[PDB]
Order: structure tokens, then sequence, then C-alpha cells
């Protein structure tokens, strides 16, 4: 077991971000970001665009590195350790709506207002927000 | 082959940072930061202090996250991909001097002024500095 | 697989361009330009006029190079990578209407006004326009 | 045979571009740009950076698409057809010296002033300049 690299994407649309409830043995039914695992030779931005396309069908642009978090899941059915790179992006077409391309992993994607976020948030995301992190600013 | 996580440490001492020439198959003879590979369950700060201890003997404190870089070495003898978390830290004892504690991996560690950095810098470090990154004020 | 060269044609007619919905494993039912694959020894302009003739029956002239785009489809049924040369052209006979000469690749061709383009556009086209590219005024 | 994509790079340094005489069955001994063949999945910029590193060791940045040319070599020993994407770039470190990293394919790289270009230029490059193309102002 070694740390693995993930990229998660804050897709900003107006005052909203895209979230969807996980179907997973880690954080089941909590609201999480679209994201994926970084592949050998891939840039953060190439991974962000690929994962978002794979999971939601959405086309994004104007990507920007935000931060990196250390996310250890000790009590998981298989304990895992992710180092997660956060990327901000916006839609190429602001009217494009997400599709649930991987329903085995997610209940569906929807837009949530920064001032009315749902609960429960996936703990890595809740923890990051609790630190004062704001993807818009 | 998959991306692996490293932590690299800017040890800030006055106006200087610690650098040492690599003895390595990647970036041989270039000036680089002390650093290490993140272990399972380890925090960024724990890895930074441990790697600096292992390589230099220096005791550091007040670790703070600076940024993250993507460093691919496809044409290396062994293709490697590192995601590198940069950490800022200071000496617990500002009079402590570095030792070359892993002398097979580094020619020796010394302090370099921010305004008189040595050449050649390890390419990931040169690339990061070329973006305007400054570890003292970031 | 290796990158392959395509030529795509912006046929400018008044304020309109020619588009048609693809019948394809890639970008199915999205609006795209007439175009074709560059043949060995062929010029961009020859490719543009030939592909437009083959797909639409239209006769074009005054071909001019616009730009080049890199379009990778790693997740297609068959992963593909195209390098697409954009060409501007006009009708030799402005009254000539397109025909759906290759109905296996396209639902049909129509003229669409630059300020009222249809949706959904084929993703390479949407991406190019998103950059501010305008075939009428480019260059 | 099928058209194949190349990328060629105008590395701008002051008023100069990098050129080197080809050792090749096509355009032998003529002055040409660093470049390479586009790989499946690669962006134009990734190819430009990779090819320049492979051939010269130089690190480049600020890459921009310039134009595209159609370069048919019917008279070649193996007739070839290249579609060549021109990319503008600059050095990360303007003091970095080129190396002749593939000395079987190039006699050596040097910087040439825009107002004193060498002869004979590789015909695809000569022909492009003959149209009035200028990589500094495009
Ligand atoms: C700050 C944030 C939001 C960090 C995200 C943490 C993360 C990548 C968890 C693993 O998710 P996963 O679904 O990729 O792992 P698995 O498929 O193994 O459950
Ligand atoms: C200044 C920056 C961004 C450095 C990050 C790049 C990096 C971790 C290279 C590998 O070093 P390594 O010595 O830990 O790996 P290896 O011994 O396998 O070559
Ligand atoms: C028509 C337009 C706007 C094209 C832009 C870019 C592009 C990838 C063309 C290739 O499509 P193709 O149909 O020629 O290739 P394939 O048949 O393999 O899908
Ligand atoms: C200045 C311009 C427009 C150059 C483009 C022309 C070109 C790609 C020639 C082939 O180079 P190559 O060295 O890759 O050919 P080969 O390897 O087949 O000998």
């Amino acid at each position: 077991a070694i740390p693995r690299v993930a990229v998660v994407v804050f897709i900003l649309n107006g005052n909203s971000i895209l979230l969807g409830r996980r179907r997973s043995s880690i954080g089941n039914s909590t609201f999480a970001l679209p994201g994926g695992h970084l592949e050998f030779g891939e840039s953060f931005e190439e991974c962000a665009a690929r994962e978002v396309m794979e999971e939601t069908g959405l086309k994004i642009e104007k990507m920007k590195l935000l931060t990196v978090t250390n996310n250890v899941f000790k009590e998981a059915p298989t304990p895992s350790h992710y180092v997660s790179v956060s990327i901000r992006a916006v839609l190429v077409d602001p009217s494009q709506e997400p599709k649930n391309m991987e329903p085995e992993k997610c209940e569906g994607w929807d837009w949530y207002d920064w001032e009315n976020l749902p609960k429960p948030l996936f703990w890595p995301l809740e923890k990051l927000f609790g630190s004062g992190f704001n993807p818009f600013t």
C-alpha cells in the first residue's frame, strides 16, 4: 500500500459547484466532486478534463491549480491513502448539463449553491471547507 | 508504472535555502532540495521533517504547505512520474549545521542566498522558480 | 494508431456556413463541417474541394488556409487522433444547393447563420469557436 | 503511404532562431529547425517540447501555434508526405547552451539572426519564408 494521486475538480458555474453522491465503500451516499486517478505521464489538467468527461460528459476549460490535500482512509474495507490535487474549472458551454455516465460510482450530478451546500459532504471535502478553503476565491 | 508522491522541503534560514547536488540517475549533479517519498499514512509535514532528518540531520519545525508540482521523467532509465508537494520549514536551532547523511545520494548540503542561487538547478526546481514561485513569500 | 490528417471546410455563403449532422461513432448527430482525409501527395486545397464535392456536390473556389487543430478521441470505440486543417472557401455558383451525396456519413447539409448556429456542434468545432475563432475574419 | 504529422519549432532568442544542418536522406546538409513526429495522443505543444529536448537538450516554454505547411517529398528515396505544424517558443533559461543530442541526425545547433539567416535553408523552411512568413511577428 502506497499513497496514490487523485485529481478532483471544482466546476464553478455562477455561484454553484457540481457535486454528486458517491456509490462506494468509502463515503457512501455523501456528496463529492468529480475526479479521477492520475495516470502515468498525465498532467493535472489532462486528468481533470478526462475524469470530468468520463464521469459527467461535461467539457471544461480555464483550469487552475487550487491546492493539494492528504486523505488517509484507515478504516476502509481496504485501507487506502490518496493525495488529492484540487483543480478549478468552468464549462466550455455554460448551458451544458451533466449526465450520470458511471451510475455504479455515483447517484447523479447536480449544481449546488456555495451558500446552500448539501449534507453530508464527503469527509475530505467537508474537512477542506472547514479549513476556510473557498474554490471561488 | 504509476505516479508516486514526493515531499520536497524549502528550509528557510535568513535569506537562504538548503540545496545539494544530486548523485542520482535523474538530474545527476544538479542542485536540489532535501526531500523524500511519502509513506502510507504519513502526513506531508511528517514526511518533510523525516526526510530532512534522514538526509541532513537537521531538525525543522513550522512546516507549511506551499504548492504541488507534476514532474514526469519519461526518458529516464526507469520512467518515473512524481507528484511533489513543496513544504516550507525553519530550523528549530538556527545554528545547526547540515550533515551529508546519505552521501551516496548527495554531494553535500549547503546554504544558498535567494539572490545568488547556484547553477545548474535540478530541472523541476528551475521550472518552479521560472513560474515566479518564491518560498519565502508564497 | 497514429495521428491522421483531415481537412475541414468552412464554406462561407453570405453570413452562413454549411453544416450537417454526423452519422458516426464519433460525435454522432452533432453538427459538423464537410471534410475529408488528406491523400498522399494531395494539397490542402485539393483535399478541400474534393471532399466537398464528394459529400455535397458543391463546387468551391478561392480556398484559403485558416488554422490547424489537434483532436484526440482516446475513448472512441476505435481510439482516433486527427490533425485537422481548416480551409475557407466560397461557392463558384452562389445559387448552388447541397445534396446529401454520402448519406451514410451525414443526415444532410444546410446553411446556418454565423449568429444563429445550431446545437449541438461537433466538439472539435465547439472547442475551436470557443477560442474566438471566426472563419469570416480570420487572417 | 499516408501523410504524417510533424511539429517544427522556432525557438526565439533575441533576434535569433535555432537552426542546424541536417544529416538525412531528405534535405541533407541544409539548415533546419528542431522538430519531431507527433505521437498518438500528444498535443502540438507536448510534441514541440519533447522534440526540442530530445534533439537539443533545451527547455522551452510559452509555446504558440504559428501555421501549418504541406511538405511532399515525391523525389525522396522513400516518398514521404509530411504535414508540419510550426510552433513558436522561448527558452526557460535564456543562458542555456544547445547540445547536439542526436549527432547522427544533425551537424550541430547554432543561433542565427533573423537578418542574417544561413544558406542553404531546408527547402520547406525556405519556401515558407519565401511566402513572407515571419515567426517573430506572426
Ligand atoms: C479534498 C477531496 C475532495 C479529496 C478527495 C479524496 C479522494 C480522492 C478519495 C478517494 O476517492 P475515490 O472514489 O477515487 O477512491 P475509491 O474508488 O477507492 O473509493
Ligand atoms: C524540486 C522538485 C519539484 C522536486 C520534485 C521532483 C522529484 C521528486 C524528483 C525525484 O527525486 P527523488 O530523488 O526522490 O527520486 P529518484 O531517487 O527515484 O530519482
Ligand atoms: C467535420 C469536422 C467539423 C471535423 C473536425 C475534426 C475531426 C476529428 C474530423 C475527423 O472526423 P471524420 O468523420 O473524418 O473521422 P471518423 O470517420 O474516423 O470519425
Ligand atoms: C521548416 C519545415 C516546415 C519543416 C517541415 C518539413 C519536414 C517535416 C521535413 C521532414 O523532417 P524529418 O527529419 O522529420 O523527416 P525524416 O525523419 O523522414 O527524414
